[PDB]
């Protein structure tokens, strides 16, 4: 029997640990039992965004010391998916997951679950390529079985950390021979945002193998995960994966749901991921732990046959300009701009949309 | 002799796009002798140097002087162009025509759209952002009002305004002559010029009294503020232009407009209850929409309900730019549409973090 | 026997026509005679920079009412080449060159000399390949003609307008089943300046055609015009050039010379460039009339083994940034800040420099 | 007899300590006697830049556990005067000021010495007012004695980390009833390096005490240092100053010497600033160990009567675009851009000029 608790805490700067220092001192959070955070800084979260590595830092540099362990082990033990960008009103924050394995009857029906696993570091000339994918879809079912799940749809969201192409991995593969998938840096982070979301999609049933290819990786929009949300960053080069869903082995008091964007402007996926998850009425509101969304540019350049300037605007990253959008979105149905909304949805959910999931209290 | 009011929403492709205006002009459906304003979205970056502003009102002035056979000094001396550049987010670039025909029909039962618009006399650098702005922006909005023919200004629902901003070079012209301004930034300057703008609308139409307005109150005093009043600075004049939207009882429109206020960025509440003023009433009569017109801005407190954000922090980014992009998206996910006019800096047009927002609506 | 003469106007805006009105109404400039125009204007330079068209609208519709013609007639008969982008102290300005046949003695030596030619429009999907570098240099040859130039070694600059791909123009190319040269907005500007300068390459006899190819393009840096300047923005659909040397049939009292910046630094190459063009001390920068520099990232990421953050700064694109160092580094040289600096220097000079022309009365 | 040895060692990103651990490992430098450390981090220098912060926190990390002590007490000892932006070809790079006493012969001549020194924590009503010079004047004197330097005309350069005013902080400073000097987070860096640059004029008594108020902080351009480089960031509350100069007491292999450029592009003042660190020709300049500048935006958005759009431009701040030019302008003079320069000169040299400094070995 394993329970899972989720802790949304508002962040005052990128090494700000005082709202994870105050509920740890407080006892209801034990660090030992802290598996993953999922954290939204704000940096430009793109390219040069090192408010990842140093809001990564600075957590480990905390729980190495109140665990008494080494960063490095820390870095071993708990998953750190730091999510830059928070465009428009988005506020800044990290979610928390603890999972504590006691014994008590279990709660009928379904119960929050959480499962992590990472993946061998890749090679770069393996980054967005079909070992990427294959890699990922493996760690995927192990984090899957790592939270008691076995039925692939009762999984609604799965956050992946993954890494990217620097100007030194290009001649770190140049000098053995070896051809990158892309030259530019940031456009690798969206065939590696892309290829690990077929990753999901392949292991949880959603597209046959046959399908994807090299050539499908980031071309063939028809194929994507409904539940799948990545995050690219250069403090790595291994995947880091969260599956989150539900299980009958749980006793968490919380659940989670989810649906689909299929805009940028789609609030009936927002109710809808509220309503999958217990959240019917703007009363029950107060029970939302988190929300936590993937956001892109339609590559039509169009949302609702209405052009906007996403794709064209050479002073600020379209992905910058989608995380505000559907951050304001969310906010404007939940009356809360404290949510996870990550940019770039390559192979999550349709072209121009993304999955959306809520965290709820039952 | 009856006023009817037409309005078009235009999508453009670029700033200087007329080929939309032109279409409804080639088909018979504007005269373009009738048109009293225009009323833009441009994909320019809407603050300090933003040059899509001038290039669309020139593009559209030399275009409408061809058709008229009149020169481009007459067709800007007669038509107001107000160019609100920014459309960040999904924002979608397009034009507002506003058509005042004189028919011969009776007026319709009730009160329906009314327009009327009046310039302001140039300012000196000097005047911007202070009293000599705010009384003369007032008197300029009574005269839109009986422009409009309406009478009681609870039957305004929108007054659109443009305005100057401070240069350098009309800085150096106002040292030279002895005089400061009030304040030393063109970026600043953008704000108190909205912000005096704004508290004229608020004189003329009585929501504010005389007695509590004075130069130490413009951008200051943020309990002071119009509930309709909409204003955009720019670079291209040294006057402001007024456009006063509301209902009259002497109209023939087809359309009505009502309005909200949003007491804050993701006001969605205040969307619904501006369609609702201007009786769209359920989902699918959202398509009786002509155009939504909604003022934003980064609250001073750098926050929203308590949530901080870094819109004021963000030095990549201006705030104004990022106001715009959230509330359009707010506005678009109720309406189901980016095609919208939004507008950020929202000094004394409603309250602080919030602003008015207009609905016009096919009866 | 031609003469030429070329005018630096400073402007205080894209649409500021004041400097040439001025000019023509104090009967320095005969309108009739203007053949090119050539600005810096200060938009952002990248795919959303209108300040160009403005410009160009701007002194159209000037000219045609001073010349009693229509708009569309200006715009055939003169080149208007207007590069955005007046990063750092870059001061924006325009340089109008006006050509006047005149009965002369054999000018001894040769004097300047200037050329215009246009191409037809280019469809999106043939943006960046062989046939805009097979057009524009067709186009050059007309241009050589049009100045009376046989040598190319007589050609010094040879400055090009070409156009870019937007959203909406991909979609349009996908709806008629054609696959751009490159998804990207921003680098479609970097192939259409990238074939152009090829194509300049091409008609000089600089590279020889059976080395030039579509997978050369933005590929085989090797491949270079030490000549060839090329600019690309939203606001045409054609190639304009300019071409601009020196031969025996001008009686000019200008030359031209220049020289390759080997790197974004290169303020010896600044230097050879004045000393061709006859400016053989620091007593004589006097003589200069305007200074003309391609500038770029260099694709290593480096200068002289010196990492930059060019290629990765997510909030300001490279070309911005090389801008603002080139006219820096030229204003320390020649005291001026205000010199013609364009960026992207595809096939032009380098990897990492690009051609550097002086203009001088002699 | 004081020894102090510096060291410019490059960064590969704002968190990289591995080029000043190879110089510990190597025994080149005993981490016990390092003083300071200046770097350029590759943030964007301005409010929003996390990369100031992320550097310090690793280089002090890293220290304390190579001294065994705690992290609190690395940054009671050694001043971190992390200046972001590094715009245009400007290279990221640390400066490590190593400083150790030894029982030398008397050394003709005057060497490089260096004294560092703390104030105390700012309100913010106190910055940019008269609060923060006098208590910055105070700090620049005891510096001078740690530094053994008795005759400010020794003084050739103070560098000043001082801090800035969020959102956060003015909305502070209102709910407890206290107005701040200006209401712009961007703004308030200007005020707080202008009242610390006035601090060292009124210190080394290049001004006088009567001319000082708050009226002339940021107002009267007349009043500024000759030597003062002060830079503001978010990661502080008070000020740390590094007196760089010559002391008859000094056992150093190095001199530093300085100039003041006129404006951005004085090339002259980069090659004074050789001149006087003993550097006489080309073949000199491998006794560079770095230069130190400071650039800005003059307030009349002109250098030379030329109009620039640098402090127009609502897309890119200007103190970007002062570093970026400056840099460029210093790196055609001597070779590398992996200098040191820093944006907003407010009192430090003339308006649109700054100081600058070169340390060189003897
Ligand atoms: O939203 C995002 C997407 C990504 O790829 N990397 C980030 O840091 N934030
Ligand atoms: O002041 C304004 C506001 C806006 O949104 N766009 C503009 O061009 N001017
Ligand atoms: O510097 C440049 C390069 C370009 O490609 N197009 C422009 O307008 N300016
Ligand atoms: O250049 C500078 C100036 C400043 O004030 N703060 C920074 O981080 N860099
Ligand atoms: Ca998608
Ligand atoms: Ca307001
Ligand atoms: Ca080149
Ligand atoms: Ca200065």
């Amino acid at each position: 029997m394993q329970k899972v608790e989720v802790f949304r805490i508002p962040t005052a700067s990128p090494d700000d640990i005082s709202g994870l220092a105050t509920l740890i001192d407080s006892g209801k959070i034990n660090p030992a039992e802290i598996v993953a955070i999922l954290g939204k800084t704000e940096g430009n979260g793109c390219v040069n965004d090192f408010t990842r590595g140093f809001a990564t830092q600075s957590l480990a540099m905390y729980l190495a010391e109140k665990l008494g362990i080494s960063r490095e082990e820390v870095v071993k033990k708990v998953a750190f998916i730091m999510s830059g960008g928070t465009e428009g009103v988005m506020t800044p924050h990290i979610t928390v997951f603890v999972r504590k394995d006691v014994a008590a009857p279990a709660a009928p029906g379904k119960r929050l679950a959480v499962g992590v696993a990472f993946t061998r570091d890749f090679l770069p000339e393996e980054l967005g390529r079909m070992e990427q994918v294959n890699e990922v879809a493996r760690a995927v079912k192990e984090a899957m079985k790592d939270a008691q799940i076995d039925d692939p749809r009762d999984v609604h969201f799965v956050q992946i950390k993954c890494p990217l192409l620097t100007a030194e991995r290009i001649e770190d593969a140049k000098r053995r021979g070896k051809d990158v998938v892309v030259n530019d840096t940031y456009k690798s982070m969206a065939y590696s945002r892309g290829a690990s979301a077929l990753g999901v999609a392949l292991a949880l049933g959603e597209i046959s193998a046959d399908k994807i290819s090299n050539e499908a990786i980031c071309h063939d929009w028809n194929l994507y995960s409904s539940v799948a949300s990545t995050s690219a960053g250069v403090e790595l080069l291994n995947d880091e994966i969260i599956v989150v869903g539900n299980s009958t082995n749980s006793a968490s008091d919380l659940v989670i749901g989810h649906s689909v964007m299929k805009d940028a402007i789609d609030a009936d996926a927002v109710r809808a991921a509220l309503k999958d998850a217990g959240i019917r009425s703007d009363d029950e509101m107060d029970r939302i732990v988190n929300v936590l969304a993937k956001a892109e540019a339609a590559s039509s350049g169009t949302v609702r046959g209405r052009r906007n300037t996403m794709l064209d605007d050479s002073d600020i990253n379209h992905t910058r300009s989608a995380r505000a959008v559907v951050n304001a979105v969310i906010a404007s149905v939940v009356g809360d701009p404290m949510v996870y909304v990550s940019g770039g949805a390559e192979h999550q959910g349709p072209d121009g949309g993304g999955p959306i999931a809520v965290i709820a209290r039952v």
